[PDB]
């Protein structure tokens, strides 16, 4: 198993992976920010004070009440500032033809702010193709949804090996997964996990929590992406620092 | 087999569905129109203009650049006008506690204008809680995706008996289905079908297209879904009166 810091050198690498792969080593964070706020202020606060603890902030831009491009602007600024990616939690999932306008246009223009999306595999490789036919030029990457935390989910089995295949077949543009584990033995894929408390529990709503030591040690993960954990605990720095610990600590373990 | 009329009255009818199935019956068409441009007041002249010949108005409101709540408002007063449903193609696919925002709040406030909105399923039931906690007190409709039109779809064999499954258990919420097909037994709830073009082909990115001859009369859907094949024709009036008629004589020999 290579360190983070070997594998941005990987001969395969995608330049989205190397470049955070780089700066989770160099920061020794592989805390992913699930920055789940409706209020502009909130979000680049968070984005300001957490930066140098994570190696990336996750957005829902459909959830900010506020939204304008120039709070997208601010968010890149805290993004060079501190050295994290900026992933749009967009799950596209409809036909190639559609989904290259999502991805480009409308208010949100998501391509010309976001690092990462990430699209699922259900509607087949075309999903794929039409992001990649905006994210290619614009040097951006995807992730593909091959496991999801939440009870009922339909992403086992074959679903989570027709993932695996389509990213690898899609190499230029995809760069790694959402799972709840590591589904890729090839290690130019970056793997993030949700589902992600230190304590066991759940909510009312079907997710379903599992621990940084779990996810990242056991289930060969790299990345934790926590929301609730953090964003609802009153010192929101410590509580980033106390996952940034767990999960780079867990990684090391894995290492020997 | 019930009239879309009849079916209007079934006891277990939800009411966006008998609201809809009504007006069908009444202007004798069972059409939705895919109204996928990026111009408002390219939307709302086609609203205008089709309204009479449409059950329906399919909108992807993440792609039109000069989106305003405003437009929105213009939109329902033609739907209101002319006696057709707005249906908000959105997908959600989270998890429950995120697709509940998505659908409520951000800078497009579907629910407060979409009558009907639609989810996959392979996040599993949780997609249906989140979505109808909003959508239950503002007496709006779901509908479940249990096939698609793309090429390489994993929507087929178990994953579709889990989406009928999932909308059955959640029939006051969930009206009915995106699919290719009649999925369901239970004549309560509304198939709707995209892919659909009067001639063969697809597109360059997974797009397959069948007749409505073909998805209304032998495989027994509700409702087409029409995009490009009126979007992109000169007479977009004429078009739509093409694909209106055809997919009403499909209805009326099925029915016999
Ligand atoms: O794509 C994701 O990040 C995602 C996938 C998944 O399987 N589960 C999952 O929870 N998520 C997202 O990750 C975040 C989890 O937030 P918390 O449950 O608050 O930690 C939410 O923003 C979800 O939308
Ligand atoms: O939910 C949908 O309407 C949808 C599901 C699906 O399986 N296939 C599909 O094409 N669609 C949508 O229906 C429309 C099809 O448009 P055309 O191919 O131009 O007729 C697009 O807006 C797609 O996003």
């Amino acid at each position: 198993e290579l360190s983070f810091g070997a594998r941005a050198e990987l001969p395969r690498i995608h330049p989205v992976a190397s470049k955070l792969l780089r700066l989770m080593q160099k920061k020794e964070t592989n805390l992913c920010l699930s920055a789940d706020v409706s209020l502009a202020r909130e979000l680049l606060q968070l984005a300001d004070a957490l930066g140098p603890s994570i190696c990336m902030l996750k957005t829902h831009v459909d959830i900010l009440n506020d939204f304008t491009l120039d709070v997208m602007k601010e968010l890149i600024t805290l993004a060079k500032c501190h050295e994290f990616l900026i992933f749009e939690d967009r799950k596209f999932a409809d036909i190639g033809n559609t989904v290259k306008k999502q991805y480009e246009g409308g208010i949100f223009k998501i391509a010309s702010w976001a690092d990462l999306v990430n699209a699922h595999v259900v509607p087949g490789s075309g999903v794929v193709k039409g992001l990649q036919e905006v994210g290619l030029p614009l040097h951006r990457g995807c992730l593909l949804i091959a496991e999801m935390s939440s009870t009922g989910s339909l992403a086992t089995g074959d679903y989570t090996r027709a993932a695996v295949r389509m990213a690898e077949e899609h190499s230029e543009f995809v760069v790694g997964f959402i799972s709840g584990s590591r589904v890729s033995m090839k290690p130019e894929f970056l793997h993030l996990t949700p589902g992600v408390q230190l304590e066991a529990g759940g909510d009312n709503l079907g997710q379903q929590y599992n621990s940084p030591q779990e996810v990242i040690g056991k289930r060969g993960s790299d990345i934790i992406i926590v929301g609730r954990g953090i964003i609802s605990a009153a010192d929101r720095l410590e509580a980033a620092e106390m996952y940034r610990k767990a999960a780079w600590e867990a990684y090391l373990s894995r290492l020997g």
